[PDB]
């Protein structure tokens, strides 16, 4: 069956891994676990095509940039520094594959907290200049998860 390769990346604790546990667990991780490189494998059905996504969840780098064919840029939303280091993955990710329309959703977790410090306006923004899309989501709630990764897996169906 047709395998989407995923790629889970941002900086520390951003919530890279409680993001991708929700959509394949079901169940949010709230505990500190630091990630040096975990991969999840899953049959599922998306938009009635049966897929298997081969998510990437890594650590908060040129290898699995290259072999990874969507991108999930995560940032927090009580984190400035998280939203100011997406710059830092977009460019590696463009250099390592060659390609500045590479498939890439940008997400800003955590939507659940009252303490924001990155507003969506500026995200929207700064996606709208990537030429990708925002999606907000919360790993705790689960709002916007299945619609971060569906709507990647979609990006790379139209590319
Ligand atoms: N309130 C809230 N907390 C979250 C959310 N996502 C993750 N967290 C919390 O943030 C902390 C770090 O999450 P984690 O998933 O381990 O982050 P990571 O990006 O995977 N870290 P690392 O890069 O080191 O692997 C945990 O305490 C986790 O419960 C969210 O949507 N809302
Ligand atoms: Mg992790």
């Amino acid at each position: 069956m047709t395998e989407y390769k995923l790629v889970v990346v941002g900086a520390g604790g951003v919530g890279k891994s409680a993001l991708t546990i929700q959509l394949i667990q079901n169940h949010f991780v709230d505990e500190y676990d630091p990630t040096i490189e975990d991969s999840y494998r899953k049959q599922v059905v998306i938009d009635g095509e049966t897929c298997l996504l081969d998510i990437l969840d890594t650590a908060g780098r040129d290898q699995y940039m290259r072999t990874g064919e969507g991108f999930l840029c995560v940032f927090a939303i009580n984190n400035t520094k998280s939203f100011e280091d997406i710059h830092q993955y977009r460019e590696q990710i463009k250099r390592v594959k060659d390609s500045d329309d590479v498939p890439m959703v940008l997400v800003g977790n955590k939507c659940d907290l009252a303490a924001r410090t990155v507003e969506s306006r500026q995200a929207q923004d700064l996606a709208r200049s990537y030429g990708i899309p925002y999606i907000e989501t919360s790993a705790k709630t689960r709002q916007g998860v299945e619609d971060a990764f569906y709507t990647l897996v979609r990006e790379i169906r139209q590319h």
